[PDB]
């Protein structure tokens, strides 16, 4: 029901998700989860 | 300037809508679910 963004929009939004999450004390598992999703966003796009 | 929890969930929603507009498999799917859990539970815990 929420909009489907373009790639650049999605990455802008993802930057804000990361800004939110890292505003809290963050364990290494959360950091890893951020870095994995960021990677998927770039590389799914690159391949698709 | 840090988003509110609601803005965070909105930006994440749109990030998810983007990723799911592609065929993704189970690995990428599990990465979505891991971060959606962190957003709610990091917030809840703090």
């Amino acid at each position: 029901h929420m909009p489907v963004p373009s790639f650049g929009e999605a990455m802008a939004y993802f930057a804000m998700v990361k800004r939110y999450l890292t505003s809290f004390p963050i364990d290494d598992r959360v950091q890893s989860h951020i870095l994995h999703l960021e990677h998927d966003l770039v590389h799914v796009t690159r391949k698709n």
